């Protein structure tokens, strides 16, 4: 069966509802560009973490157990929600800057 | 004026970009999750480059000249990249992962 | 007063060390270079985590409390330690390529030149 | 053949050369805790790109190509150099530090339960 993504929440949805979990905290102020840069590679770290121990001959994360799918959901989620903050709070719209990069990809890799 | 993101493309779409774009490059294998991992970890890196030796009184990065703006919407797109390819590598439902993990994040954080 | 460093262990008997302990639990399986690079990350993201938070104005890592200077020391010693691991599993004479590394850092920034 | 690192430098004399180097050259001010943080990790991230597309089955570092290993030798010691710096700018005695923690991992994983 087809593996997709729901469809939303999209990257705005995401942004607003960190934006309004942040704003009900007073937590704008802890949310400066390198505070969630470093808070981001915390969370880097902890979906490393999952990975770490790994063998190569092991199942891999489409049939891991239930708790470490549950971990790496969190983690992936983790990453993503810092990413849009960052991106965010830096005003870079990062939908259009990521059509705008897979198009330089494009570019920089031509099918060939 | 208020800063939003464009509405499209949503994380769906940017799975399926950028599974097209590998697929017509038969990247597929190079894109295992430990793969997509590390490109991860190093783009998290050449984002991290761009802040390391920024002062705390100059201009913050909604304020960057044009040539770091590009970079920073560059670096943040490849981030968001590889972390959508790998999330759909392990077969996780990226949107839907967040929305439980910000339920999750307003428990462990009542507003209180 | 100036800060300096212990004169040991050096990098040499931090590799040692964590051979011999690695070894005794025969852990050499899980120590394959790509596992001990993420574990590197992991480590790297337990460090940030500690500075995560901090404002620009406030103290700095020298003026912690007790409990988050231990965490730091820690996590600095986590990194150094895969880090060690890591060049060792590569078979890179890890002091001798920092002394390269100076080098050619020092070429690429000549102090004429800033 | 028994694989070791050199003697010297020690990591005391890490942290006398780096920051001999940025004494020179009037870099103190770039060198705050939170901006070798960040650099750290930029090099964390140029040491992963080196194994990022490194299959499973392939050789591993110890046979990468001339280059390769140039390159794998200069990330290794970019990030070992910003440690040392981060962990000097810190304050903390890190090679005392390992020792602490190669205890504590002693005390975390003892060898009759693996
Ligand atoms: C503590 C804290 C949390 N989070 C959110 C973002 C992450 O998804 C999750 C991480 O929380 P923790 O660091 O407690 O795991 O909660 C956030 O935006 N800002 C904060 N100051
Ligand atoms: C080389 C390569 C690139 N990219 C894509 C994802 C990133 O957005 C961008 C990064 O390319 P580079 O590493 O050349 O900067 O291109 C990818 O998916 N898979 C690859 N094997
Ligand atoms: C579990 C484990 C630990 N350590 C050592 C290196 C680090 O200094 C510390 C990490 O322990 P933990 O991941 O449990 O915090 O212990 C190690 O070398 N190899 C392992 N397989
Ligand atoms: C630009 C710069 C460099 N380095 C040193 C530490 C690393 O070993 C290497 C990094 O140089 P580059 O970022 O240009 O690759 O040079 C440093 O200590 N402080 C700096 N402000
Ligand atoms: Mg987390
Ligand atoms: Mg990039
Ligand atoms: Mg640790
Ligand atoms: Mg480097």
């Amino acid at each position: 069966m087809p593996f997709r993504f729901s469809p939303e929440p999209t990257l705005e949805d995401i942004r607003r509802l960190h934006a309004e979990f942040a704003a009900e905290r007073d937590w704008e102020q802890f949310h400066q560009p390198r505070n969630l840069l470093l808070a981001l590679v915390g969370e880097v770290g902890e979906l490393a973490e999952l990975f770490q121990w790994k063998s190569d001959t092991e199942p891999g994360p489409q049939a891991w157990p239930p708790k470490e799918r549950a971990a790496l959901q969190e983690e992936l989620s983790d990453v993503l929600i810092y990413l849009v903050a960052l991106a965010a709070r830096c005003h870079v719209d990062l939908p259009q800057a990521v059509i705008s990069k897979m198009d330089t990809n494009r570019q920089r890799y031509p099918v060939h």
